[PDB]
């Protein structure tokens, strides 16, 4: 068997590390081919047949698509060493300078989801993080991210303050996916890469 | 009125923070933009009119386009400590497991020219991906030589060249040959030029343009 699994573009650089050497062991033999697309073209390859599963960082909302929860990630601030935040310790929303921010475009959830809660445009995650190491401005990274971060990358690491949004990540597929077996260990494969904790809410949090 | 300039994903988080603060200083008041698109569309958004500039990392070669040299620049090995590979100093294309590599997509003329050249599971990949991935023990991927220079020492231990000839790409800048600004262009040109290490101006003895 084949399986054609889809993945946010903010979510494969640090779930897919930790799962890759998982899937190697718990479905061994099984021929697995990874797609990174965004939400839209994830909805509508389910939909049309292309891939089998999607892993998203929201609920489907469309009939003969249904989603499972696998964990919750926060949001966290990511500040440039010459930005005045940097000597507070927490992300104060309200003295974030817009001119100085980089933002993902519209039809990333991770975009849209920040905005709501709260110059360069076509940009990726890792292009933001190295102008932010550089001195220029602020952004925002999802909290898996923080576990590959160097001790000095670390340093520029800033929460939000309560309440702390968080993002929820789910597993989606056809209502009917005939695979009703797979589906569920999958749900168990990924979950099971993440710390325990993420697997809950926690109080803080909101999403 | 304002500089709309695109540049390669491939190129944007290398060079793009050291070329940032020197656009300050040296063309302060000028209000730029920036887009990340890949090599085609910069193109097709030159000729019509949707940007001015773009640096690319080929000749234009279009009908109404130009452009000039910024640099040349080193495609670079990025091998995880648990492939047989890292034993070694220097990468041969030829050796690679293929199916322990990630790739970008046909279309991303850093993968293009790279398989060309040296005549060579994840589709829609990021370098940003490839990376964590080979960190983490799994694999190898290529990278630009420009990126060296953000990276920590741990990082850079997986760093591996290839014998000579190596392989360089050439980043240029590239505009509408009936284009306006011509003052602004060759300032800009200075200013790309000088936020790279004086050694990729010129092919160094062992390169091979790819």
């Amino acid at each position: 068997g084949r399986l054609n699994i889809a993945v946010l573009p903010t979510i494969a650089p640090y779930l897919l590390p930790r799962v890759f050497p998982i899937w190697k062991k718990e479905l061994a033999g099984l021929e697995i081919h990874v797609s990174e697309m965004q939400t839209s073209r994830c909805l509508a390859s389910l939909l049309s047949g292309e891939i089998d599963m999607a892993i998203i960082a929201s609920k489907a909302e469309t009939e003969g698509l249904e989603d499972d929860l696998l964990y919750y990630e926060e949001f966290l601030g990511y500040v440039s060493r010459c930005e005045p935040l940097f000597e507070q310790d927490v992300i104060r929303t309200t003295e974030v300078n817009p001119h100085r921010l980089w933002l993902l475009d519209e039809g990333h959830s991770f975009r849209d989801q920040l905005v709501r809660f709260c110059a360069y445009s076509g940009g990726s995650m890792e292009a933001f993080m190295r102008l932010v190491e550089s001195g220029q401005g602020i952004t925002f990274i999802p909290q898996l991210t923080v576990e590959q971060l160097s001790p000095s990358q670390k340093e520029l690491v800033r929460p939000f303050g309560m309440p702390r949004p968080v993002r929820e990540v789910r597993l989606a597929v056809r209502q009917d996916y005939s695979r009703r077996k797979l589906r569920e260990q999958l749900i168990g494969l990924l979950r099971s890469a993440v710390p325990s904790d993420m697997h809950k809410l926690q109080t803080g949090q909101h999403l």
